[PDB]
């Protein structure tokens, strides 16, 4: 679990969005596993606007933050799960690191701010849904 809080926006994994999130919806994209809902209070996370490929992510299943190198956002095949059939997920970045179901929502950050959130994993890999292209989150 986990979310990004920027301005009057809450960014969560689409597959973990609550009933309150769908009742206050801004934008959602199944192919990216992202959902954005509106908030009454202002958030303080800063979104990174960069091409960094190194950062630190939060891993709830180890209660630890890990430094990682990650790939550029791309269309990656993701195995079928209880939330989606087998499909290509877009804007996804992979790193070598521990992740388990429950870790989705963990933030990945670089020197410029928030890069994305954990969205996939397994076999010693972790995948992050990028949010650096969503320039509208800043206005
Ligand atoms: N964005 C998605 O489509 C994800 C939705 C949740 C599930 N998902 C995953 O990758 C799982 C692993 N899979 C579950 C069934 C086959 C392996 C997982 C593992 C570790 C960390 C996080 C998630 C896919
Ligand atoms: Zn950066």
């Amino acid at each position: 679990s986990g979310a990004i809080y920027v301005g009057n926006y809450r960014v969560v994994n689409r597959h973990l969005a609550t009933h309150n999130d769908w009742a206050n919806l801004v934008w959602e994209d199944s192919s990216r596993d992202l959902l954005v809902s509106s908030t009454t209070a202002q958030g303080c996370d800063t979104i990174a606007r960069c091409d960094c490929q190194t950062g630190v992510y939060y891993c709830s299943s180890r209660r630890k933050h890990y430094p990682v190198s990650f790939s550029k956002p791309s269309l990656i095949f993701v195995e079928a799960s209880e939330y989606y059939p087998a499909r290509y997920q877009s804007h996804l970045m992979l790193a070598v690191g521990h992740s388990e179901p429950g870790d989705c929502g963990g933030i990945l950050r670089c020197q410029h701010g928030v890069v994305g959130i954990v969205s996939t994993g397994g076999n010693g890999l972790v995948g992050f849904a990028d949010v650096r292209d969503l320039l509208w989150l800043d206005e």
